[PDB]
């Protein structure tokens, strides 16, 4: 798999102690913990999120992903801590904590943006291609990207994170796991066709594109932070001026399919080469037709030539 021998994952979990809760959301808490004293990060399920738990622990264990741009997996367990038993999924630490914390606590240049941005393509990318062989791995589309869903190093690269909605294909077996309704994530990310619920659901390649949608979403996200001229704008979520927090799908739906709003692009940012090249590229994400929209690996080529 993905984590330690396996054998070695079962023992990890007695040797943690728990040291700081770091997050706490619905999903339940992350901690910072220690393994041999060294850090690692231990997130604790609520039972609401539980078979999240477990579709992410089937996920890294059946595949072995490894890549830099991904949140590398340790072990996960079901324990028991002060006489409870808890789901807990332990990863690689990042003191920097969520890309969506991070840039409302500080700005970016050219480099340290474009560094963050490709970073998060090579990491879809490596997701989303399918791999044959015995040491391959399936086509697997994310379905939940976000900024709170990719983790920010000291070195200014990113990892994407949180794995548990994600729907695998081996182009040689036959159907999607899906399931229930195509509308699993998160409201204010999600592509008109899952909000208008046209998506179809048995091709797998409309789940990558779903993700490329939500990709540019973050795009903006981060080009709002990168300074030009000691320009900058404040941190916003996609939408946040033209929906309310917590939006409901009948709200997404009248912005991105009824109107077929996308977010807004500052004027300031055709003042800079490299804002102008990262508009261009999240509108070319943010095609109403799916299938017009880039690839994973042509938005990395376009990001790689970037400078
Ligand atoms: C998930 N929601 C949240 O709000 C946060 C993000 C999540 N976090 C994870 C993490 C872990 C996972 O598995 C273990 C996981 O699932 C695979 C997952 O999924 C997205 C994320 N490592 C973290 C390491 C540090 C921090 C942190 O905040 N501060 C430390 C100082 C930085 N400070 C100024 C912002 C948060 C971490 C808690």
């Amino acid at each position: 798999g993905s984590g330690l021998p396996f054998l070695v994952q079962r023992t990890v979990a007695r040797q943690i102690t728990l040291l700081e809760c770091v997050g706490k959301g619905r999903y339940g808490e992350v901690w910072r913990g220690s393994w041999q004293g060294e850090n690692v990060a231990v997130k604790i399920f609520s039972s609401r999120d539980e078979k999240s738990w477990f579709r992410e622990t089937e996920l890294y264990n059946t595949v072995m992903l490894r890549h830099e741009n991904i949140l590398g997996f340790i072990a996960s367990d079901m324990t028991s801590r002060h006489s409870s038993t808890q789901l807990w999924l332990i990863t690689h630490y990042h003191e920097m904590g969520s890309l969506y914390d991070y840039l409302q606590l500080t700005t970016l240049d050219t480099v340290s943006c474009l560094r963050i941005v490709l970073s998060i393509a090579s990491g879809l990318a490596h997701l989303h291609i399918e791999i044959f062989g015995t040491q391959g791995k399936p086509a697997i589309a994310h379905r939940d990207l976000k900024s709170k869903n990719i983790l920010v190093k000291k070195n200014g690269q990113c990892c994407i994170a949180d794995l548990g909605l994600a729907v695998m294909h081996s182009q040689s077996t036959n159907q999607l796991d899906v399931g229930n309704n195509p509308r699993v994530g998160t409201k204010r990310y999600m592509a008109p066709e899952v909000l208008d619920e046209t998506i179809q659901v048995d091709c797998f390649d409309s789940y990558k594109r779903v993700d490329i949608w939500a990709f540019g979403l973050v795009l903006w996200e981060v080009a709002r932070r990168m300074v030009s001229n000691g320009i900058v704008e404040d941190y916003k979520p996609p939408f946040y001026d033209v929906v309310p927090n917590d939006p409901s799908f009948e709200d997404m739906r009248k912005v991105v399919c009824v109107d077929q709003q996308r977010p807004n692009i500052p004027n300031r940012w055709f003042s800079d080469p490299t804002l102008t090249s990262l508009a261009k590229l999240m509108k070319e994400c943010w095609y109403q037709n799916p299938s017009a929209r880039l690839t994973a690996l042509r938005i990395k080529k376009t990001l790689t030539k970037i400078d």
